[PDB]
Protein backbone atom coordinates (compact mmCIF):
# COMPACT_ATOMS: atom_id res chain seq x y z
CA UNK A 1 0.00 0.00 0.00
CA UNK A 2 2.83 2.46 0.93
CA UNK A 3 5.24 5.27 -0.69
CA UNK A 4 7.79 4.32 -3.43
CA UNK A 5 11.77 4.30 -2.08
CA UNK A 6 13.91 5.49 -4.89
CA UNK A 7 14.05 2.32 -6.49
CA UNK A 8 17.38 2.80 -8.39
CA UNK A 9 20.38 1.73 -5.54
CA UNK A 10 23.55 3.03 -6.52
CA UNK A 11 24.75 6.71 -8.14
CA UNK A 12 27.08 8.09 -10.06
CA UNK A 13 28.92 9.30 -7.49
CA UNK A 14 28.62 5.91 -5.22
CA UNK A 15 30.46 3.95 -8.10
CA UNK A 16 33.07 6.63 -8.70
CA UNK A 17 33.45 6.54 -4.87
CA UNK A 18 33.44 2.63 -4.13
CA UNK A 19 36.62 0.75 -3.33
CA UNK A 20 37.04 -2.71 -2.61
CA UNK A 21 39.50 -4.90 -0.82
CA UNK A 22 42.11 -6.82 -2.07
CA UNK A 23 43.22 -10.45 -2.24
CA UNK A 24 46.97 -12.16 -2.74
CA UNK A 25 44.93 -12.33 -6.31
CA UNK A 26 41.37 -10.98 -7.57
CA UNK A 27 40.10 -8.97 -10.62
CA UNK A 28 43.16 -6.98 -12.37
CA UNK A 29 41.79 -3.30 -11.00
CA UNK A 30 42.40 -1.54 -14.01
CA UNK A 31 39.94 -3.45 -16.04
CA UNK A 32 37.33 -3.07 -13.34
CA UNK A 33 37.96 0.97 -12.88
CA UNK A 34 37.34 0.84 -16.50
CA UNK A 35 34.75 -1.13 -17.08
CA UNK A 36 32.87 1.20 -13.98
CA UNK A 37 33.68 4.02 -16.33
CA UNK A 38 31.36 2.74 -19.17
CA UNK A 39 28.58 2.32 -16.34
CA UNK A 40 29.16 5.92 -14.97
CA UNK A 41 28.17 7.13 -18.68
CA UNK A 42 25.35 4.52 -18.72
CA UNK A 43 23.99 5.87 -15.93
CA UNK A 44 23.75 9.41 -17.40
CA UNK A 45 22.57 8.44 -20.15
CA UNK A 46 19.65 6.82 -18.55
CA UNK A 47 19.14 9.67 -16.69
CA UNK A 48 18.88 12.38 -19.33
CA UNK A 49 16.81 9.26 -21.39
CA UNK A 50 14.38 9.54 -18.45
CA UNK A 51 14.45 13.57 -18.24
CA UNK A 52 13.71 13.99 -21.65
CA UNK A 53 10.68 11.56 -21.74
CA UNK A 54 9.09 13.05 -19.04
CA UNK A 55 9.06 16.55 -20.33
CA UNK A 56 8.41 15.33 -23.52
CA UNK A 57 4.84 13.58 -21.88
CA UNK A 58 4.41 17.44 -20.25
CA UNK A 59 4.94 18.94 -23.53
CA UNK A 60 2.06 16.25 -24.87
CA UNK A 61 -0.27 17.26 -22.58
CA UNK A 62 0.11 20.74 -22.46
CA UNK A 63 -1.53 20.58 -26.31
CA UNK A 64 -4.19 17.81 -24.97
CA UNK A 65 -6.02 20.30 -22.64
CA UNK A 66 -7.89 22.57 -26.26
CA UNK B 1 24.17 5.90 -27.10
CA UNK B 2 24.19 3.29 -24.24
CA UNK B 3 27.62 1.39 -23.87
CA UNK B 4 26.64 -1.82 -22.08
CA UNK B 5 23.63 -4.09 -21.31
CA UNK B 6 22.67 -6.35 -18.48
CA UNK B 7 23.86 -9.64 -20.28
CA UNK B 8 27.50 -7.91 -20.70
CA UNK B 9 27.56 -7.29 -17.31
CA UNK B 10 26.36 -10.58 -16.20
CA UNK B 11 29.18 -12.05 -18.65
CA UNK B 12 31.86 -10.67 -17.92
CA UNK B 13 35.07 -12.16 -17.28
CA UNK B 14 38.13 -9.86 -15.54
CA UNK B 15 41.31 -10.65 -16.15
CA UNK B 16 43.29 -11.56 -12.65
CA UNK B 17 46.51 -9.71 -11.36
CA UNK B 18 48.44 -10.42 -7.71
CA UNK B 19 46.79 -7.73 -5.83
CA UNK B 20 43.75 -7.88 -7.53
CA UNK B 21 40.44 -6.71 -6.10
CA UNK B 22 38.57 -9.09 -3.75
CA UNK B 23 36.35 -10.99 -6.98
CA UNK B 24 33.17 -11.47 -4.51
CA UNK B 25 32.67 -7.33 -3.53
CA UNK B 26 32.93 -6.38 -7.17
CA UNK B 27 30.38 -9.28 -8.33
CA UNK B 28 28.39 -7.84 -5.66
CA UNK B 29 28.46 -4.67 -6.70
CA UNK B 30 28.25 -5.55 -9.89
CA UNK B 31 25.00 -7.26 -8.94
CA UNK B 32 23.56 -3.92 -7.82
CA UNK B 33 24.27 -2.61 -11.43
CA UNK B 34 22.76 -4.83 -12.84
CA UNK B 35 19.30 -4.59 -11.16
CA UNK B 36 19.64 -0.90 -11.54
CA UNK B 37 20.18 -1.51 -15.26
CA UNK B 38 16.62 -3.47 -15.29
CA UNK B 39 15.23 -0.57 -13.40
CA UNK B 40 16.23 2.08 -15.43
CA UNK B 41 14.91 0.16 -18.61
CA UNK B 42 11.34 -0.28 -17.02
CA UNK B 43 11.33 2.96 -16.49
CA UNK B 44 11.84 4.26 -20.34
CA UNK B 45 9.63 1.74 -21.20
CA UNK B 46 6.28 3.09 -19.53
CA UNK B 47 7.63 6.81 -20.43
CA UNK B 48 7.71 5.26 -23.70
CA UNK B 49 4.65 3.26 -23.64
CA UNK B 50 2.58 6.49 -22.48
CA UNK B 51 4.63 8.94 -24.90
CA UNK B 52 2.49 6.58 -27.89
CA UNK B 53 -0.97 6.96 -25.56
CA UNK B 54 -0.49 10.45 -25.70
CA UNK B 55 0.06 10.76 -29.54
CA UNK B 56 -2.64 8.44 -30.07
CA UNK B 57 -4.97 10.85 -28.28
CA UNK B 58 -3.50 13.69 -30.32
CA UNK B 59 -4.27 13.10 -33.47
CA UNK B 60 -8.14 11.68 -31.89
Amino acid sequence: SHMLADKVKLSAKEILEKEFKTGVRGYKQEDVDKFLDMIIKDYETFHQEIEELQQENLQLKKQLEE
